[PDB]
């Protein structure tokens, strides 16, 4: 199919969520985060998601903590994860290099706040289908929210290649139909805009239900042959990473399935030796 | 609907069946039948893959043995249609053909043997010169199998239409061209089945276990309606049972929460 690439990959680990990630923050450990960034980006992540996960008072320098931790390590670019735009406005300077943003969405200020701050640079935004009423009801919402922020960021010159449209999946436990309309929106948002690029994270589709590694590779591998361009998760998964790259040779990306045999071979994938 | 299972462990290549066939031990077979059915099987293949000459006796016995273990119908596996002539009524009840083509006799012989009975039968897309070359040949050979059929009033339903997926580290587009083939199958006839077994995808490659199981998930997005595997193999039991869920087959994900309290997927 026209403009296929390999999935792009953004490395979910460094997140304050993650106990053993607030610890580190709690310390300035730089070794714990250093390493982290290290070994998402030898596995092939293509951008390294930073996330305080702190009081709102110390997000700011937490972010830039992580960030200069993470950018002494690795030049694998950063994708700044906050739910305050602010933060992301106080700390955008302090990236070496454009990088991605998670994320934007019409509820309240974010789409004023960040698309002047990216406009006129090679910043890329993750975008939600959601505004203040909350998570859309249906398909046909999300595709229309979709259409909306594409329109609201050409009026600042941001070009459709710069945006990762995140459509929502829902949790199959609450609706059977989740990844099929998941399919059915992000066909309908890559036909009107085939330079976009969909994205979603892999771990909403299996809440309920048990064996969640499961289900989140299986969706991962029908959300790809459905025209999933990038997703934020665990490149360090060696299971869901040997998922990826048998998909990514499946969909006629892997050409002599060479990365598949190499990731194989250097011992990325398969049983831990 | 569900994808249906035709589980494939009791084939005389694998070396502990072959020992079994040769010490005729009742118990490893009868273990295998019952333990596939658990599993889900809708079908039981049974294989001799011994010399021509004992193929009849043996397929006979893994028949009988295997009948006396589940009511879960055969799948009687042979290249020779007159082995299958001649075997057909050791069985109690209705079950799969394995399989017909456009070579030699195979429809000429098997299909007035299946007239007017509610038997299946698989069918390859392939004819005397081979393995086809491509897509369009292959939907082409389809239509001909379909056609012949119904001159023998063998319905769609009946048939399951295997378009013989080719190893992906020899050709790259393997798994697009079976769902290419698959998509146009199943738009020129609704109601038939499309099948395949898993493993020849994956000849070439390492870790083929793992490349089986996305191929099964990918192969089912694409509209695939049965398969010939392993369903005692808990890691594609659980990838196979989470793209039923996954694809809204399986409501309230029911199937799957009841596989993980059985036990019968995750780990042991």
């Amino acid at each position: 199919p026209r403009g296929s690439h390999m999935l792009i990959i953004i490395g979910e680990k460094i997140n304050g969520t993650i106990p053993s990630v607030k610890k580190a923050i709690e310390a300035k450990d730089e070794k714990l985060i250093r390493d982290l960034a290290l070994r998402q980006s030898e596995a092939g992540a293509d951008y390294i998601d930073v996330c305080a996960s702190t009081s709102p008072e110390l997000e700011v320098e937490t972010l830039q903590w992580l960030m200069d931790i993470v950018q002494e390590a690795t030049d694998t670019p950063l994708c700044i994860d906050s739910p305050n735009p602010r933060a992301i406005q106080q700390v955008l300077l302090y990236a070496k290099r454009p990088g991605l943003i998670n994320s934007v969405s019409l509820e309240g200020d974010k789409c004023e706040v960040i698309f002047p701050l990216i406009q006129g640079t090679s910043w890329q935004v993750i975008a939600l289908t959601c505004d203040n009423s909350g998570i859309p009801q249906d398909v046909q919402s999300r595709v229309e929210i979709a259409q909306a922020l594409v329109e609201k960021a050409q009026s600042y010159d941001i070009a459709q290649e710069r945006i990762h449209i995140d459509p929502l999946v829902i949790a199959l436990s609450a609706d059977n139909g989740a990844l099929l309309k998941f399919a059915e929106a992000t066909r309908q948002i890559k036909a009107n805009y085939p330079m976009i690029n969909v994205t979603s994270g892999l771990s909403n589709i299996s809440f309920g239900m048990p064996l969640r590694k499961v289900v989140n590779q299986n969706f991962l591998t029908l959300a790809m042959f459905a025209g999933m361009d990038s997703a934020i998760l665990d490149p360090l998964n060696r299971d869901l990473l040997a998922a990826l790259l048998a998909t990514e040779a499946l969909l006629g990306r892997d050409k002599h399935c060479r990365n598949f045999a190499n990731a194989y071979r250097k011992n990325k994938i398969g049983p831990l030796k």
